[PDB]
């Protein structure tokens, strides 16, 4: 079920080499990949590289999962392959400037489960798939997509040869799973809610204690948020060309409902886009500017991830001003 790279695929990207002048550029985080599609599979290695270490992984094994993992994510508007690498290239930020408060088990596992933490998504959202009982949210009841992203996951990693993993200890090994099973599962933002109140409490009272696993598993699950949704951390220009994407998906789901007679809500109406607007500022702050906030006050050097946030919801404020 799953689609598998060409050797042609993973043997190019072994050769592949990353021009010296973007080294400098790929530490930041409003670094923005969309100029150098070509790349973008050599940037990962590349990353992971940095950050895991040069042997981490036997490169043939690396370069026929990231090829592999290419091939099934799908020809969607945004939960596609260019989401996936933006999203690792924010953990790799991440990490990079608070490297040694995370384990390399865990700095792998983060890595790799931002790669594949949209997995054939197929542009629907967990809202559509429930309310129309695709069979995926019979399988799972919650966190649909998620569950599926997950399970995709593990999919490739049985393909032949593209077991990255494998040479960890069988405890390392469950561990490393549960890492990244944790991790996709927190990019469902029904629970972001929920676990940044719980951090920002955590925090607040002092009881926040990163040797207590809960409270890590928590913070790794801001820390998927945080990178799920960078696209509002870069640059104006980039912030509102992906948000053209997001809502070109969104759009497609609201044509489908249309046809199933249900109205959908109005971010999903194409025949409402002038409430977009409102709704960018509506989203950074109950979602955002919050998630951005609480990351910024338990990992100071991700600052500014908030700064550039705050930028961009001045800029859709702009725009309902009329300022554009
Ligand atoms: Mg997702
Ligand atoms: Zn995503």
């Amino acid at each position: 079920h799953m689609s598998i790279c060409t050797s042609e695929e993973w043997q190019g990207l072994m050769q592949f080499t990353l021009p010296v002048r973007l080294c400098k550029e790929i530490e930041l985080f409003h670094f923005d990949i969309g100029p150098f599609e070509n790349m973008w599979p050599g940037i990962f290695v590349y990353m992971v590289h940095r950050s895991c270490g040069t042997s981490c992984f036997e490169l043939e094994k690396l370069c026929r999962f990231i090829m592999s993992v290419k091939k099934n994510y799908r020809r969607v508007p945004y939960h596609n392959w260019k989401h996936a690498v933006t999203v690792a290239h924010c953990m790799y930020a991440i990490l990079q400037n608070n490297h040694t408060l995370f384990t390399d088990l865990e700095r792998k596992g983060l890595l790799i489960a931002c790669l594949c933490h949209d997995l054939d998504h197929r542009g629907f959202s967990n809202s559509y798939l429930q309310k129309f009982d695709h069979p995926l949210a019979a399988l799972y009841s919650t966190s649909t997509m998620e569950q599926h992203h997950f399970s995709q996951t593990v999919s490739i990693l049985q393909l032949e040869g593209h077991n990255i993993f494998s040479t960890l200890s069988s405890s390392e090994y469950e561990q490393v799973l549960e890492i990244i099973r944790k991790a996709i599962i927190a990019t469902d933002l029904a629970l972001y809610f929920g676990n940044r109140k719980q951090l920002e409490e955590m925090y607040q009272t002092g009881s926040l204690n990163l040797n207590n696993q809960s409270h890590r598993d928590r913070v790794i699950g801001l820390m998927m948020t945080a990178c799920d949704l960078c696209s509002v951390t870069k640059l104006w220009p980039v912030t509102k060309l992906t948000a053209n994407d997001i809502y070109a998906e969104f759009w497609a789901e609201g044509d489908e409902m249309k046809k199933l007679g249900i109205q959908p809500i109005p971010m999903m109406d194409r025949d409402k886009k002038d409430e977009v607007p409102q709704g960018q500022l509506g989203f950074y702050n109950a979602v955002a500017i919050p998630c951005y906030t609480t990351l910024t006050q338990i990992l100071p050097p991700t600052e500014p991830l908030l700064k550039a946030c705050r930028d961009n919801l001045s800029q859709w404020e702009k725009v309902i001003r009329g300022e554009e």
